[PDB]
């Protein structure tokens, strides 16, 4: 049962090994401590363990061995959750894609103030005068050409320096998924149509008894192929020549030549073909003559689309962290800028919520982001939870719209009147 | 809730921050203003905001900061729609394709006057004497060889200059789609027919008990293939030669040669094949002998076609805008001519109605057309709506016609009499 | 000469056939697309253990 770093600090009142009246500190959790020992322990500082052993701070190489000292047994006795307080989805007023996206990007309470605050906790640098932990006095929120948030340059002041830098938040290339029945596409319209091909046929059934269906099967297949090959060839030739020459016609210059040829080659390539292959088969239980018509065509298609509520959010932040100026531990301080991943949408290795959980459990997997735990030393990591919740929660609002694409193949089958036949 | 530029101008009577008695102006909408600040604000002019802040006109770089001033809080309190007044479809007298298209192109009330007026609002240049905002005194409406609208050259006068230019409106390459049951194709006629192939067969079932069906499956496949390849070859050869020569027949000129060959190539290509593959299978539960005949043929097909109401309209205008001479803002004034897209039919990025909506919401997406909002400064954008409606509304009239195409494959299956068989 | 080689092709081949016993006009739409998919997964009890010392 892994112990979270939050409460892990020293219990001042406690004695430890001599009888704390709490649940024992053990070896299993003790080994798990090594990566954040600096948070908990002073260089020389010593801490105990229930099996009659002790831990030492960063000053020493120390293995887990015998000693006497206090520590937290208290926290392990009653662990606390660590969870996000509320997952609830946000409801924003509905509209069209332009406006809905804007409202989301515009929202001070729902987007900006919380995103900025989260940024503040996470390491982002500050700019100029301040009002609270988020968006400063001079700071402002305007739109980038891309639709992202941006501010004016003139005032400057990042980290209290005259440089031009400003924080920006990207709008995502939105992607959505919808579990419910709540959305729909309307009737199609063909802007333009060209007719590629037609095929017609019929079944003639004069006789009374034998009645059977007819099958027309088509295939329209077009394909492209691409390949490249590289060949290496080596030629070895040894030759000898004599000048005796044979009187009739040996040849004055008589040469014999042997050539050995070796060549090898490797290649790769591939092709893709698309086929439109319709099959029509009328059962036609009637004594008749039945025309059938099968059509292939190309067209421009457009559909109006009914409003859909859900949207997924992809966020990566700006590169301000390098300016950040906070106690790092995991990373060295470096000038060159690095964009930090915020992924809200579910990508397991990328997503922030998981990383938050992972930091609590402690897992040594591969990582490329600044960790969550250093906030505990710096800010305490309390009462922040709602702020994180603001960023993490799903947001939805109905956006009505269009469905359109490049011109596509389409097809059709028409059936005629089964004309009465007689013998 | 984005605020439209229409009403956005200053409220003269209002004080602003000191207590307007209206709903507050806020930062979110304020940032959205930057692209049309020039319309609303004078260079030095100042405007307020509810969170104790102020905005400044184009003279300044100004960020959103503290100040005191009036603005519109009034409009935001009660927003107005911005919509097209009526979507209703136009009914034009029915006919054939030649006449129906003509009537549409001919209609003064429904086509010309409104299209010209819309053009006038949008930036199109004027020619000679005028009568109202649309089609001038000298101006006229005649037909181009293409079927487009055109006028005579002699009089001239575009922008009050002697040049030859005249406005023209294109007839679209019509494309239509039809949701309803309301249309049909009649009986087919074969103008010409050539018989490609025939295959015949039968099932003989003398014995009383075993009765089973027969399946004939065919495939006629023809295909074409095209490809091109490019190969690059590099040859490196080093050679040495000696003149010692070997007495018997070394060769006076003794050479040894080594050649290294390297070659590589890439290619692309593709092929398409069409197959006509019919399958016929009579169940034939009878003790009999049953002939079956399967035919492949080629033919010219023609169908009369029942009237269809709907038509979609594709419009792009003339290139007159460059002559236009109005306050641009978004575009610089340039002499070279550019054709401006009017798309009535639904193509999302192209269509005018969407662009009208987009201009109202404010979206920074990529754009290649003159924007809708400058009309507000120039004309006020009032009472225009019906005119826009005239252009935008769907129009329909039944056009009867023909369905024809190039010669096509067709096929047929005939079944014989199941002749009574006996053991 | 001697040679070896091979190729792999993947095909997505859907077939749709409405029975449609009605006197009508019936539109059908078939779509191909590419996407990123993710599923939450319910707890599973068993695990197999591979050990080499």
């Amino acid at each position: 049962e892994p112990v979270y770093p939050d409460q892990l600090r020293l219990f001042s009142l406690g004695q430890g090994v001599c009888g704390d009246k709490y649940r024992p500190v053990n070896r299993e959790e003790a080994q798990s401590v090594k990566s954040n020992i600096v948070g908990m322990m002073g260089q020389w500082q010593i801490s105990g363990l229930a099996n009659g052993w002790v831990i030492m701070g960063p000053g020493y190489n120390g293995e887990i061995k015998p000693g006497t000292a206090s520590n937290t047994w208290c926290y392990p006795t009653n662990p606390v959750t660590g969870e996000i307080p509320t997952l609830s989805a946000l409801d924003i007023p509905d509209g069209d894609e332009v406006d809905v996206q804007w409202r989301l990007v515009h929202d001070s309470a729902n987007f900006i103030k919380p995103t900025s605050y989260l940024a503040h906790y996470l390491g982002y640098a500050w700019v100029g005068g301040n009002h609270s932990q988020y968006v400063g006095e001079d700071m402002d929120v305007t739109r980038d050409g891309d639709g992202w948030v941006i501010r004016g340059n003139n005032d400057g002041g990042c980290d209290g320096y005259r440089c031009g830098d400003k924080t920006a938040i990207k709008v995502s290339n939105f992607a959505y998924n919808l579990d419910p029945d709540s959305f729909k596409h309307g009737d199609v319209t063909q802007s333009d149509r060209q007719l590629v091909k037609t095929v017609v046929g019929w079944a003639v059934n004069d006789s009374d008894t034998p009645q059977s269906g007819y099958d027309v099967t088509l295939r329209y297949d077009t394909a492209t192929n691409w390949s490249k090959t590289n060949t290496y060839g080596l030629s070895e030739k040894v030759t000898t020549k004599n000048k005796f020459k044979w009187p009739l016609v040996g040849e004055t210059e008589l040469s014999i030549e042997i050539a050995a040829n070796q060549s090898w080659a490797s290649q790769n390539g591939g092709s893709t073909t698309t086929s439109l292959s319709q099959s029509v088969r009328p059962t036609v239980p009637a004594r008749s003559k039945i025309p059938v018509k099968i059509e292939l065509y190309k067209a421009d298609i457009s559909y109006p689309y009914e409003f859909k509520a859900d949207v997924s959010y992809d966020l990566t932040l700006s590169g301000f962290l390098r300016w950040g100026g906070n106690a790092w531990y995991t990373h060295p301080d470096n000038r060159p800028n690095w964009n930090h991943t915020f992924v809200i949408g579910p990508y397991k290795d990328k997503a922030s919520s998981i990383r938050y959980q992972w930091d609590k459990r402690y897992i040594p997997g591969e990582v490329k982001w600044w960790d969550w735990n250093w906030t505990i030393q710096q800010n305490g990591l309390s009462t922040m939870q709602n702020n994180l919740a603001r960023v993490l929660r799903p947001v939805r609002a109905g956006i009505t719209g269009d469905f359109s694409a490049e011109s596509q193949f389409a097809g059709n089958i028409e059936i005629g009147a089964p004309v009465p036949l007689a013998a």
